[PDB]
Order: structure tokens, then C-alpha cells, then sequence
């Protein structure tokens, strides 16, 4: 199993074997959402870290065969069970690595899609009726075992959207649709958590919230540009 609790990293992996940047990907990974002064801008990552409600694991590039989507596909199986008990403010931080020296945004995101895609052959649930499967629909998610995620693109490319930057690695960022039961947009409580986290990106970034954040075309949300520039909806490339 590569799915680890905070204290359970350290057993990833240490110095050149597999997954041995992973302890320093997630010190690193873990200062910049615990940062005091400015805040980390979305609060609820930074308390889902506080509370011990963040899971990990890794992609080692090195070793697709033992470290890849394979075993990818098994750590999200088990943390969308995990995901489903106790707390519903939970997330799975996936580090890509090793970090690559030099990467620019599109090549980062072009991985992402990338291990996307290689996800869905290892896949042991049918595509949800919900969601339609054709990532032109207005309404296409990601979707794996059974299920519609919400999964976003971290880089240190990121050189604007500094709170994407969560440290030398591509990282992916995981979670169920509970994490957002209660703060729909509609919702006062949700009006509220959109205030204060576009007031931390306001003291955090240096460009502001994108504004395909604002329904339709949520696959832009994954791979925010730098800038804002705006993607075509129906070029989604998985
Ligand atoms: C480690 C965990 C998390 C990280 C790294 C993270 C990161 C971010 C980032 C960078 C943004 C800015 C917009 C974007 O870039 O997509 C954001 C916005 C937001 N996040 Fe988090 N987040 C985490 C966990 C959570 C959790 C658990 C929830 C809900 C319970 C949550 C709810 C929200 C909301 C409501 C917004 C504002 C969206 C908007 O203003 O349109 N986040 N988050
Ligand atoms: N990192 C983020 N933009 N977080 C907010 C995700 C919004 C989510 N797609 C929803 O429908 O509520």
C-alpha cells in the first residue's frame, strides 16, 4: 500500500530508492498550507492538514511498472473508501516525481493528463451514469470507481497562481464530492468559504482567481493557466 497518513511518509522511501524525494516533497508540501504570514489562501486545506485528514501518496516515474498508475489506481480505491468515513473534510495529495529541474506549466499539465488517462485502464468500476463519459459535455468530470472526483494540478511552475505551487513536484490534488457538502454555491455557508478563500488569494498571488472558477467545462478548473487566458470547452485532452 502507497497510501499514507502524515506519520506514515516517512516510510516511503529514503535517499535514491523509490519514492525517496517523497519526505521532502511533503515537509515542503506541508509548510507552504501551514505558512502563517501571508496564510496559505483556501483555509479548509491548510485545517484538513491541522486535523490530520490529509492522505498521501506518489507516482515515482522511475518505476511505472511498481510505482506508477497501477499502484496509483490501488491507492485511490482505497482512499475513496477512506474517504467516505469520519471526516468529510479530506484530501489525497499525490506527488509526481522525481522533480524535474527546468519543467515549464505545459509540460506539467501535459503529465497530468497523462496520468489521467493511464488511470482509467486500471479502473474496476463502470463510468458513472451521472456524468456523461465524453469530455466535450458541458458536464464531464473526472470520474474512477464509480464515482465523480474533484482533482486539480499543482506545480512549481506556477510562478502567478503561487498557491498552486505546492512544491518541486507536480502534485495532484484528490477529493470525493463530500468535502463540499455544505458550502454548495448557493449555500450561505459556501458564499462565505469563496469570500475568504478569493481574500487569501488577494493577499497570496500575483494574478487573481481565474475566472473560469466563476459550472459547465469543470476540466479548466483542473489546469488552471498562470495568466488569464481561457481554454476552448471542448478541448479538454484526455
Ligand atoms: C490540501 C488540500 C487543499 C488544497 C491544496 C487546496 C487548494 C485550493 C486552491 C489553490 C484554491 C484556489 C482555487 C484553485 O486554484 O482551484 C482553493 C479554493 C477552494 N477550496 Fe481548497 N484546497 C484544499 C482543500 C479543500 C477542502 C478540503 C475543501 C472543502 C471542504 C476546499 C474548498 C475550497 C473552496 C470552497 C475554494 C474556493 C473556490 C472559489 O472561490 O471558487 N479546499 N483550494
Ligand atoms: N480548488 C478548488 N477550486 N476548490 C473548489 C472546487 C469546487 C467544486 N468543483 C464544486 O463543485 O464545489
Amino acid at each position: 500500500s502507497y497510501l499514507w497518513r502524515d506519520s506514515e511518509v516517512s516510510r516511503s522511501g529514503s535517499g535514491d530508492e523509490p519514492f525517496g524525494w517523497v519526505p521532502e516533497a511533503h515537509s515542503v508540501f506541508t509548510e507552504r498550507i501551514l505558512a502563517e504570514e501571508p496564510p496559505y489562501p483556501c483555509y479548509f486545506g491548510t485545517q484538513g492538514q491541522q486535523r490530520g485528514n490529509n492522505s498521501f501518496s506518489a507516482v515515482d516515474t522511475r518505476y511505472p511498472d511498481t510505482h506508477g498508475p497501477a499502484a496509483l489506481a490501488r491507492s485511490l480505491r482505497a482512499y475513496r473508501q477512506r474517504a467516505w468515513q469520519g471526516p468529510k473534510r479530506q484530501t489525497l495529495i499525490v506527488f509526481v516525481g522525481p522533480a524535474v529541474p527546468g519543467a515549464e506549466l505545459a509540460d506539467d499539465h501535459r503529465r497530468f493528463w497523462t496520468l489521467l488517462d493511464e488511470l482509467r485502464a486500471y479502473d474496476t468500476e463502470p463510468w458513472p451514469a451521472d456524468v456523461p463519459a465524453d469530455p466535450s459535455d458541458p458536464r464531464w468530470q473526472w470520474c474512477f470507481d464509480g464515482e465523480p472526483w474533484f482533482i486539480f494540478a499543482a506545480s512549481p511552475a506556477y510562478k502567478d497562481r503561487r498557491s498552486r505551487d505546492l512544491g518541486p513536484c507536480l502534485t495532484l490534488v484528490f477529493q470525493v464530492r463530500r468535502v463540499f457538502e455544505g458550502i454548495g454555491g448557493s449555500t450561505v455557508a459556501g458564499k462565505a468559504a469563496r469570500r475568504r478563500v478569493r481574500e487569501g488569494l488577494a493577499r497570496y498571488d500575483r494574478i487573481g482567481p481565474h475566472p473560469t472558477l466563476g459550472t459547465d467545462f469543470k476540466w479548466r478548473q483542473y489546469t488552471l493557466p498562470d495568466d488569464d487566458s481561457v481554454a476552448a470547452p471542448d478541448a479538454c485532452p484526455v
